[PDB]
């Protein structure tokens, strides 16, 4: 029962170059809008010596707004829910791999997300805190055997121009049997709001649709 309104609640675990962390969000989403906002805050490993921007997109494509002609895979995913894994390389050798599991409370859904990353640059604009928002992204969405799988070509602007550019990957596993989708898109625009000056607290809004091919 995906409703108009839903909620968020989760929690990450993850390291970074070996540097443990913890953070906890809740926050609220359209479905059918493609709109969704959350509240996060650092609880462990405070205040974070990364880059909050290589985490904002692990912290659920089912808030996309999706037309009738294409089918969507993650509103059909429900209640029972459904899990990704992921792969981000990034152009000077940092890598980060994350996964979410994703289940229902009611009308509330509950992330259990996993993230490290490794072989950062102690120079390099991610471990010296140099990056500011992720460009528009177009995600491309395709079947391969008999799972749903993603690509992406991120791209991260620098202060002082510039940007920083990432290769991901994503592979789409759900929990019930569901109908798999034809090849499309989704394009993305994820924006962090607000923040205090640490990165502590933060407010990340996500908006996204479908498009096809």
């Amino acid at each position: 029962v995906i409703k108009p309104d839903m909620k968020i609640k989760l929690r990450m675990e993850g390291a970074v170059n070996g540097h443990p962390f913890a953070i906890e969000g809740v926050g609220l989403g359209k479905p059918f809008e493609g709109k969704q906002s959350m509240d996060l805050k650092v609880k462990e490993g405070g205040p974070l010596p990364f880059a909050y921007d290589i985490l904002t997109m692990a912290f659920n494509r089912v808030f996309a707004k999706y037309p009738e002609n294409i089918v969507d895979y993650f509103k059909q995913s429900f209640p029972e829910g459904y899990s990704w894994e992921r792969s981000m390389i990034y152009e000077d050798g940092g890598i980060c791999i994350a996964t979410n599991d994703i289940t229902l409370d009611g009308d509330c859904y509950i992330y259990e997300i996993r993230f490290d990353g490794v072989n950062f640059p102690a120079n390099g604009p991610v471990m010296q805190k140099r990056t500011v928002k992720w460009e528009p992204s177009t995600e491309k969405l395709y079947v391969r055997d008999g799972v749903l799988k993603s690509d992406g070509n991120y791209a991260l602007s620098l202060e002082g121009g510039g940007h920083y550019r990432c290769d991901s990957k994503t592979t789409y596993k759900a929990k019930k049997v569901v109908q798999l989708p034809d090849y499309h898109d989704v394009v993305h625009h994820i924006e962090i709001k607000s923040h205090d000056r640490d990165y502590s607290n933060v407010n990340l809004h996500e908006h996204a649709e479908a498009h096809s091919g």
